[PDB]
């Protein structure tokens, strides 16, 4: 129905966002460490929203936020796209949501996707789309139950979609830019992982320096892709070379009579196909360069620049509590 996390994401485990994270260590770890700066007044902000291009992982970050906000308990539900049966009215998960919170400070309630609570773009909802948006509205203004301990953030990729009643509601709006070519390279490195591979160190800093506008969505694609490459060669070969290599178990043993996958005629070029290859004896090639430059080559960015001047235009047009 409802998800709880506590999560241990720590700013470091976030990459690049230098910026953001210094945007968010102000807009809510500082009244937290500070209580009294923020009295009488002044308040701190009970409304944070996140925007800017799809892809960047701003749950991610949320979880961050949520981790070092004296290890808050992290709660969300995710407002909906493409699926249609399904959760229909639907007021009283706004209400349990906020109750739930109030009940486990101190705690951070995460909306994604918070637009596609204006219901629909050319739609009506204009139903329980009203009976909801008063809902939300009355839990962020307080009924006699203060929501002091608990911070709302609310993620979007469209906020000009979103309706300026909620909007006004979200009183700190920290923009999420695309990544800087070492948070990239960074990127291409974690989405690897232990898999088995030959990049070097400059092989991932060029990756970097390669994908100027690529999202860390773009990059994972990338990655997911070039990952099915060793099973792709295999699959196709046409011939196999005997070698020897590293066993599987132990890579202080060399095993003798491996079967690799070459190219049609060269030295030591049998002729047969995997399903003549014994379990125990097929070497895979491992990920390498050229393969990461292949999908690179097979995929384009998702955002383009249409979509980042629209934004543009709503942090202009509007600001901070516009």
């Amino acid at each position: 129905a409802i998800v709880i996390e506590r999560p241990n994401v720590k700013w470091s485990d976030v990459a690049g966002l230098e910026g953001a994270k210094e945007a968010l260590k102000e807009a809510v770890i500082l009244p937290i460490k500070f209580p009294h700066l923020f009295t009488g007044k002044r308040t701190p902000w009970r409304g944070i929203l996140l925007f800017g291009p799809p892809g960047t992982g701003k749950s991610y970050l949320a979880k961050a936020v949520a981790t070092e906000a004296n290890n808050s308990t992290f709660f969300s539900i995710s407002s909906s796209d493409l699926v249609s049966k399904w959760l229909g009215e639907s007021e009283k998960l706004v209400k349990n949501l906020f109750q739930l919170a109030r009940e486990n400070k101190p705690s951070i309630i995460f909306i994604d996707e918070i637009d596609s609570l204006c219901g629909s773009r050319s739609e009506n909802e204009s139903e329980a789309a009203r009976r909801i948006k008063t809902e939300f509205l009355v839990q962020m203004q307080g009924v006699g139950v203060d929501n002091d301990g608990i911070l709302v953030l609310g993620a979007t990729n469209i906020p000009w979609v979103l309706d300026s009643a909620i909007r006004r509601r979200f009183e700190k709006r920290i923009y999420i830019p695309l990544p800087e070519p070492h948070a990239r390279a960074a990127m291409f490195k974690l989405h690897l992982g232990t898999t088995q591979n030959s990049l070097t160190e400059a092989d991932f800093r060029e990756l970097g320096r390669k994908t100027d506008g690529y999202s860390g969505a773009d990059i994972s694609i990338i990655v997911r892709d070039a990952l099915m490459q060793p099973v792709r060669k295999v699959q196709s070969a046409t011939h196999f070379k005997k070698v020897r290599g590293p066993s599987r178990a132990d890579p202080n043993h060399l095993v003798d009579d491996l079967l690799t996958p070459c190219s049609p005629g060269d030295p030591g070029a049998i002729e047969m196909t995997w399903m003549d290859v014994p379990g125990d004896k097929l070497l895979e090639p491992v990920v390498s360069m050229s393969d990461m430059l292949r999908s690179l080559s097979n995929t384009k960015p998702t955002v383009n620049e249409h979509d980042l001047l629209k934004l543009k235009k709503f942090t202009e047009d509007f600001g901070q509590e516009g």
